[PDB]
């Protein structure tokens, strides 16, 4: 079965900001180290990143020409059918489907504004979504 | 492989003491609160229940003319068997047939009355059974 | 598939030492207690006993007439191969096939002169054995 | 499926350093012990090894002439070819392939010279590897 090419960059490019896949995670670059310790040898980055999804941190440390994943990130508008403790119904505004976002892929900051008939930012990497931002 | 037809309700018509599945769980409504924030809005409706079975408390947040799915409950009486630590035996009275139903699935206040011979109250959702009390 | 045909004995039969098989668990009976609260009802058992194989305490509260399961005990000789923190490697004196039994399936008395060359009772029940006492 | 002919050596001949496999984990014997409790009969050792990947101890007590399974231990030199918090991307420099190693499954020792462009030496075992020490 067959999802998407793979999309590489750099290690070199990357900063803080970028979008990165380690060990299968999708992260949000938040520090780059640059250093070379050999005489003719390549520049190699030290990599601090944080998970998308479980916000754990990260790390990946290799040549700076070396290839990086980036993740693709989709963004689109999504209104707010239900709230429970546990899962968030949403209604794509792009083609009215339902779908349903567990809380704990909702950042922390929008949270405190879930409310039924709200509009939201969400991200859908693969088969996973996030609730970014109320409005939207 | 077919169950039965989803049966639902508004929101709205819900009341302490009615019954309510949230998040696959069927749950017992202990509170709800209504608020209307938009001027031409519809109201919305803030439902805390707690589960038959886990015993955990479940919320949802949702318009008062959306649809919430309602549990189907049968009830009927069963004579107790046999009673582990672990496990009641009963032998349902309509058909004869014994029936094993967890210790963790029996009411509070009934299992200080659990004992061989016996009538119970039980309730049938769907492939899950609880004793509500003894007697019955 | 078929193993064996399930061995009965009416409740009231049982005795401290009897073995039985509470919740999927055979056990050793530790415990019995009689009591009869209808005036024209069947008396009742309330067994307590002791896991064979997890050591879990179990009861089980029921009519003296009704049936109770009682395991069926293979006892035989067996000559310890090897000793590991984890398990021991036994050779059955009957067709000197190799078997290896469970460090925690070992009697704590046995435990203490475990070792290669000694001659172990061993118990069988289904698939599982159980290591009574060094010597046999 | 078929993989390797498993390889054997009686107890009697491990040494300190020697390599076992102890129910099912290939080990570094850290000791061992001889003792003759019969008159006549054969000497026992007692082996304290070490789990190459769980680091468990583990022991096992046989006749000095009883035969224990000993690991087939490939060596080779790789490059490291990037360096996150939980894998070590490898370049393997025999075939050029690619292969993945745990960070739980490199020597403390070498965790602290792990750096994108260092040659290591690797141990495979079976379907697993262990990064032993940085240069190679």
């Amino acid at each position: 079965k067959w999802v998407m090419s793979t999309k590489y960059v750099e290690a070199g490019e990357l900063k803080e900001g970028s979008y990165v896949v380690i060990d299968g995670e999708p992260c949000r670059v938040v520090e780059i180290e640059k250093s070379k310790t050999g005489k003719h040898g390549s520049a190699k980055a030290r990599i601090v990143a944080v998970g998308v999804f479980d916000g754990g941190k990260r790390t990946l440390s290799l040549p700076v020409d070396a290839q990086v994943e980036v993740p693709i990130i989709e963004k689109f508008t999504a209104q707010i059918l239900s709230v429970s403790g546990d899962v968030i119904q949403l209604m794509d505004m792009r083609d009215y489907k339902t779908i349903e976002v567990p809380m704990k892929y909702v950042e922390e900051e929008a949270k405190g504004r879930l409310a039924p008939g709200a509009e939201v930012e969400v991200w859908q990497i693969l088969d996973r979504y996030k609730i970014i931002r109320v409005k939207g």
